[PDB]
């Protein structure tokens, strides 16, 4: 609304950030998949997306509502299960960010809406 400032949301969505990387606890999600590695990457995934450039987005004023954020959490959510066979441990860390993440930005989203 017209009286929500933007100091104190940016402050929720630093400590939010913080609070997901602290999921992921194997920091897989943590800089962008390196396309050297898999130069198929980019056959099945359209927007790459990692905490870092997250980062990146927020401190440059590109984040201004809960769900600009919670958009590029669930890219990385979702890349990563399409990427990745279910049989694997980055599938499964996919889907316990989307569980346990889930939680943090829920709590989050909660705190921006009393803004
Ligand atoms: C999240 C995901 O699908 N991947 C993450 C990596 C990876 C990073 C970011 N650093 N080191 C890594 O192995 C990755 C690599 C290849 C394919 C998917 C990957």
């Amino acid at each position: 609304s017209m009286e929500m400032q933007l100091t104190p949301f940016l402050i929720l969505l630093r400590k939010t950030l913080e609070q997901l990387q602290e999921k992921d606890t194997g920091n897989i999600f943590s800089e962008p998949v390196p396309l050297s590695e898999v130069p198929d990457y980019l056959d099945h995934i359209k927007k790459p997306m990692d905490f870092f450039t997250m980062k990146q987005n927020l401190e440059a004023y590109r984040y201004l509502n809960f769900d600009d954020f919670e958009e590029d959490f669930n890219l990385i959510v979702s890349n990563c299960l399409k990427y990745n066979a279910k049989d694997t441990i980055f599938y499964r860390a996919a889907v316990r960010l989307r569980e346990q993440g889930g939680a943090v930005l829920r709590q989050a989203r909660r705190q921006a809406e009393k803004m």
